[PDB]
């Protein structure tokens, strides 16, 4: 049949909502939100539960599970969970897997903010962006498990290192191309910062934490919560205060502040209090000065200008060429085409498969009520399984 | 990778619960269930059904549905709903399509009886069980697409002509095999009578109706009549079925109902045979030989004594060969929607408060060959 076609079609996507995966997510999350002592008591919740009793006791056996993997170490923390350094069991691979509490997500108020974190990490291709192998969940958790980034963030390098131009060159023309393969699938980072820039085996940039991600009207805009208040843009600190719209531009901002950052050495709207730091952003056209002391080229600093602007007159609002062709970014080590394939600056000597010594130590769980009636806790989380 | 052989292996097996239609049905059951305007006051309801609600609408559109069938004519009538002779509209095929009421079936407490129906027209892969080439399903009916038979229900036959005795050793020679088929999948009927006793276009006997089908009243055997019992229930009844086209009448028929209930639990004594019926010794050894007490019934101890016996000798037919002979009565049919053999021959659930789950119970019905 001609309609039979169009639907094995759709359930053999992996992008659609009625793959296979997507369809076995369905069923174990009624089976999760039906089988309570009180629910059984309704005559066709307990006869559903009984006919799907040993399938899904067998499912959640053969699927993936945190059991599978080993927890060597815990490398991050954030909101709803933390990011564990991890080991499959099996076939005694190392990953990064990233754990997030469905209890913190539904209590917050902040489901929707991991499709498209999964599909990022999932389905780029890029070697600008860490990769997804696995997705999975249970009744407590989901799970993202990613490709370990031994080389660490670069807050880590800029600490340890004092950063010279030619190194600045060179990081920040792969942020400038891990933005550029970012916005072309149609995405606003809005939270560009070295927290969330990572460096993998060989010392070269992936960016990881898509959280803030949020994809692009059909003008190239987007209409609400905010990361770290260093690198944000002043157009976004007036539109959090009543509705408010804003482009591309935002991350290009948070590409100035990190070139300021590595040269100088500090944050260029630092201060004290969080308050300061606000009113240093909106008062850029003055605050903005770059001290006598610090060692900085001219085309450096027209970069950086160029860049902490008004959205209006920004660097990066017709396309990433017009940064391309910055003099700053001019160089006999690499070209755009071949950057990732040259040698890195630092390449971190790494004593095992599972060493996070590029890593600090993180220091060190309330779960869902019994409900009287129907809840649907598990319905916003259907769909979240993917097996590459 | 072990793991996900398996997994995959359960999910294309078509005997399997987490099949790809079953999955499915579970989706569809789901969205059913919650989209309502009070459940939708739920913050996870309204955003799980705003997701799936463009690709459940084409789902809806793509899958198997009434819309595709042309109803034709109404040619039977059951509890729970009605069999509808209907042609595709697609490929023109004429098929009969069972429907059962899903607010009749929760109202008067009896859900599970389709599963086996299903099951048995579907994997019998038998020329004696009707085959079920569709099962789908809505928000109202569950449907069945069955292969039309033509013939007609052996009621027809029995008012129409007077039966002679090589008719009846035919059908119910018939009747034996196809038992033994129901009997081999681990199975009894508890129901074998003429209204489930269907011909084909070739006059050859197919059985339709596995409702009262669990696995290992005047057709009611006496130990149903109370406990516990076999298959030997089943072959009650083929005696009352090879008495009945004989003779003309039910061996233990009344006015009352009582009365017929009464005649079975006294059935030493009441079966008598007519004087001016025409019947043979062996034909009356045989009614006899089925008409007893359970524990000395014929058809305990396999079928292989029942197709030993005397009666159904003949030089016509043999057991190996009896559904590739000449049929006796083979219908003389008008066209491929001929229903001249069948006679002539709708409250929905409330809009619930809360989350009830009406469609839980029909999840993994949906089936395609
Ligand atoms: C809002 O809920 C949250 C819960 C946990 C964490 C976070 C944020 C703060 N962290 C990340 O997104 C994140 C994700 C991957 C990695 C990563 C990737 C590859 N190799 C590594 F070695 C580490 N690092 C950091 C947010
Ligand atoms: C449970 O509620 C019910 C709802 C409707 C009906 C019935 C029972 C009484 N009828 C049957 O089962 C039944 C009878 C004949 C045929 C059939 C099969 C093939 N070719 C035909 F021409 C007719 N198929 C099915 C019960």
């Amino acid at each position: 049949a001609s309609r039979q076609r169009k639907l094995e079609a759709l359930i053999r996507d992996p992008r659609s909502p009625i793959n296979v995966e997507s369809l076995l997510d369905g069923l174990n999350s009624l089976v999760l939100d039906l089988d309570f002592p009180a629910l059984r008591k309704n005559k066709n919740i307990d006869n559903f539960l009984n006919r799907y009793e040993k399938i899904v006791k067998k499912i959640r056996g053969l699927q993936m599970k945190a059991e599978d993997y080993d927890v060597v170490k815990v490398i991050g923390r954030g909101a709803f969970g933390e990011v564990q350094l991890v080991r499959h069991k099996a076939s005694q691979k190392v990953y990064a897997m990233k754990l997030l509490s469905k209890f913190e997500m539904i209590k917050r108020s902040d489901s929707a903010f991991f499709w498209e974190e999964r599909d990022i990490m999932a389905f780029a291709n890029s070697p600008w962006v860490v990769q997804l192998f696995y997705a999975f969940q249970d009744d407590r958790y989901l799970y993202m498990v990613m490709e370990y980034m031994p080389g660490g963030d670069l807050v880590n390098l800029m600490s340890n290192y004092d950063v010279p131009e030619k190194w600045a060159k060179f990081y920040t023309a792969e942020v400038v191309l891990a933005l550029d393969a970012i916005h072309s699938m149609g995405l606003i980072h809005r939270d560009v910062k070295p927290d969330n820039m990572l460096l993998d085996k060989h010392g070269h940039l992936k960016l990881a934490d898509f959280g803030t991600c949020m994809k692009m009207d059909e003008t190239g805009m987007v209409h609400t919560a905010v990361g770290t208040p260093d690198y944000i843009s002043p157009e976004v600190l007036k539109s959090q205060g009543g509705d408010g719209f804003y482009g591309r531009e935002c991350d290009w901002w948070s590409v100035g502040v990190f070139l300021y950052e590595m040269l100088v050495g500090d944050t260029p709207f630092y201060a004290d209090s969080l308050v300061g730091t606000y009113s240093k952003i909106m008062d850029h056209k003055n605050s903005l000065c770059f001290p006598e002391d610090a060692e900085i080229s001219k085309h450096a600093k027209n970069l950086i200008c160029a860049f902490l602007t008004d959205r209006e007159v920004r660097l990066g609002r017709n396309g990433v060429e017009e940064i391309r062709q910055h003099p700053f970014f001019k160089n006999d080590q690499w070209h755009w085409d071949n950057i990732r394939e040259t040698a890195a600056p630092v390449v971190p000597e790494l004593s095992s498969d599972i060493d996070s010594s590029n890593f600090d130590d993180i220091e060190d769980v309330e779960t869902f009520p019994i409900p009287k009636a129907f809840v649907g806790n598990q319905l916003p989380f259907i769909g979240f399984t993917y097996y590459r």
